[PDB]
């Protein structure tokens, strides 16, 4: 049990942006660190060569320096009982 407790930095809020804007929601568990099931809507979840998508030691980050039309939606992040609510509103004046 280390008392390392990170920053929360599990969003739960509506905040917009351009396109190709950055939008951050990432997940960090500072317990029993457990592996959390994430999902964007319209983003899947792939390697890397796509979005930014890195796995920390801890837990897992979802950064995506690009917020793009095609990755506007809902956000939905299931945790080990706590729960992420990040639903962005991006812009289109690129591509």
């Amino acid at each position: 049990m280390k008392m390392m407790f990170a920053k929360e930095q599990s969003v739960h809020n509506e905040v917009q942006a351009e396109a190709g804007a950055s939008a951050m929601l990432s997940c960090e568990v500072a317990q029993a660190q457990t592996e959390v099931t994430w999902y964007k809507d319209g983003k899947k979840l792939s390697s890397s060569s796509k979005v930014g998508m890195e796995v920390k030691g801890c837990t897992r980050r979802l950064v995506l320096p690009q917020a793009g039309k095609a990755d506007a939606g809902e956000y939905s992040c299931e945790a080990g009982g706590q729960r992420v609510s990040f639903h962005l509103h991006i812009t289109e004046p690129l591509e």
